[PDB]
């Protein structure tokens, strides 16, 4: 069955900015800005559209070692972006895939909020366990903060 996770987070770096870097460029700047998120991640197929397979592996000590993604949408008309966990870490027997969206909304300040959507498919019917989910979270703000800070100090990138 699907488990719909919805959560609201706010960033200070403007909206077009943080989808070229934080979102389209992610796969580059995480293990760059937060090694100690994210260890690396690998193009496996495809360049970043809809369908590309990424290999993100995190570091020693994680409760998981790997996941693949599949990028599913990339929306920058309305800075949507949708990917989804396909293979690795929590994938298995008990879960089918974790579909996740992203939209990132402009605020007046010249801020953003970004919008986030996680769908957990579980195989089942084994519960989603919330500390995976608490987890998840976490995670996102870590790699937010961690990118927010690299945006704001290097001024020349991604303008």
């Amino acid at each position: 069955g699907v488990f719909n996770y919805e959560t609201e987070t706010t960033s200070v770096i403007p909206a077009a900015r943080l989808f070229k870097a934080f979102i389209l460029d992610g796969d580059n700047l995480f293990p760059k800005v937060a090694p100690q998120a994210i260890s690396s991640v690998e193009n496996i197929e495809g360049n970043g559209g809809p369908g590309t397979i990424k290999k993100i592996s995190f570091p020693e000590g994680f409760p998981f070692k790997y996941v693949k993604d599949r990028v599913d949408e990339v929306d920058h008309t309305n800075f949507k972006y949708n990917y989804s966990v396909i293979e690795g870490g929590p994938i298995g027997d008990t879960l089918e895939k974790i579909s996740n969206e992203i939209k990132i909304v402009a605020t007046p300040d010249g801020g953003s909020i970004l919008k986030i959507s996680n769908k957990y498919h579980t195989k089942g019917d084994h519960e989603v366990k919330a500390e995976q989910v608490k987890a998840s979270k976490e995670m996102g703000e870590t790699l937010l903060r961690a990118v927010e800070s690299y945006l704001l100090a290097h001024s020349d990138a991604y303008n």
